[PDB]
């Protein structure tokens, strides 16, 4: 209803960053050196895709690779949706810190205020930024749900704000729950420092990419992403591929 | 000459960042939250001093904590001085993959065209960007000179550019030489990239603080900061003899 945007980036040219994105690239917003001579990127590649002769190529590590949208003013609720390709796995892992494929923020100059969406110390989950919280807690690091390296998977993140009792948020792969923030006692470290509305002002840019703060380089690739107010989720070939 | 620049933070009130400073901090340049409410900052302090009651106080880790002083155009040569008191040590230290204290950039937005002094792979030595290479080699990793926690420190960096074969770096500890790049071979990956004149185009902006890439929190307190295109030194009281 306020958006419903979809991108299998089929109309931008390779080794370019995909048409009508932004990008948060080495830790700047809009860095203008996006370009395939760098060693950190979000450029077009016809090389890989899910759907037609294109997708999204991610090459980065500690410093940040990723594209970005703006979302709509007033948003309550959003869907994240991607078919996804990863050079490495997200979940079950021992020793990590936390790592993201996909997340919104507040203020595009800065990752200080932003929900990612990956893994936090080895289990799928959420970090918040600027508490540094982390979903779910300590007893279910390091376990759980894995991510496959090396194959194309359907991630979907719902992020529920606006007015209710607690925002809520759910992620998906390929249409199973793999990881839910419910209430206060899903986040380790007392809840996003107590608040319950804890995604207000965070509905401004989406972002899509690779950002690991376990010191591992990464390649990520994602095709026919979607972005919605309103539910997505995966359909028949994006399951049976 | 054409710097000659010493700061005791004695003029600026406590909690706000040191005046005639530019910041990074959180990976911005000029970030406009630098201030005491935040879990990542540098400002100045009254809790700790070398000299006077005031040093400046970089809290941060991953997340970046650090001053910035633009420097004039066409130095081929740079001298980084400070007084220097650290939460953790540098060097001799296992698991490291590298952490800074000084250094200069190119360009004031990235952290990505800069050389940095502190430790690398758990020896004291220097690490540039965007090539990535790290100075000493392999050879020397997780042992050598330690610059202990807990205590001051007078710690120099020089900086050997311009129209010399090869450009170099010398690091001092209490005027004791304990890191230097003077060759190639002094490079674990083949030397920047086979650059000799590897400081061409980074003596833009010098600065101080604290950024760990071994996801390490730390809190440093800098004090009695000097940069200059001549050569800087410590004195008797600074060597702390006693
Ligand atoms: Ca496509
Ligand atoms: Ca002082
Ligand atoms: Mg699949
Ligand atoms: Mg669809
Ligand atoms: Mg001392
Ligand atoms: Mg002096």
């Amino acid at each position: 209803s306020l958006i419903n945007f979809t991108d299998g980036f089929e109309s931008t040219g390779v080794n370019q960053q995909p048409s009508g994105w932004g990008n948060f690239v080495g830790w700047q917003s809009n860095n203008p050196n996006n370009n395939i001579g760098q060693s950190v990127y979000a450029l077009v590649d016809n090389t890989r895709a899910f759907t037609g002769n294109n997708s999204v190529h991610f090459k980065g590590g500690a410093a940040p690779a990723q594209i970005v949208r703006t979302l709509p003013a007033g948003l309550d609720k959003v869907y994240l949706k991607a078919m996804v390709y990863m050079s490495k796995k997200l979940g079950n892992e021992a020793g990590d810190n936390h790592e993201h494929i996909f997340g919104v923020r507040g203020n595009v100059a800065q990752a200080d205020n932003e929900v990612r969406f990956g893994q936090i110390k080895g289990h799928v989950g959420t970090n918040e930024m600027p508490s540094d919280d982390i979903s779910p807690p300590q007893s279910q690091w390091y376990s759980g749900p894995e991510i496959a390296a090396d194959t194309w998977h359907c991630v979907v993140v719902e992020m529920l704000g606006g007015n209710r009792p607690y925002h809520q948020l759910h992620a998906y792969l390929d249409n199973q729950l793999i990881h839910s923030i419910d209430s206060i006692s899903d986040w380790n470290n007392g809840g996003v420092n107590g608040n319950t509305q804890w995604l207000d002002g965070k509905l401004n840019y989406a972002f899509f990419g690779w950002h690991s703060f376990s010191n591992n380089n990464a390649d990520v690739w994602m095709d026919d992403i979607e972005i919605s107010d309103q539910p997505i989720s995966c359909d028949s070939r994006e399951l049976e591929h």
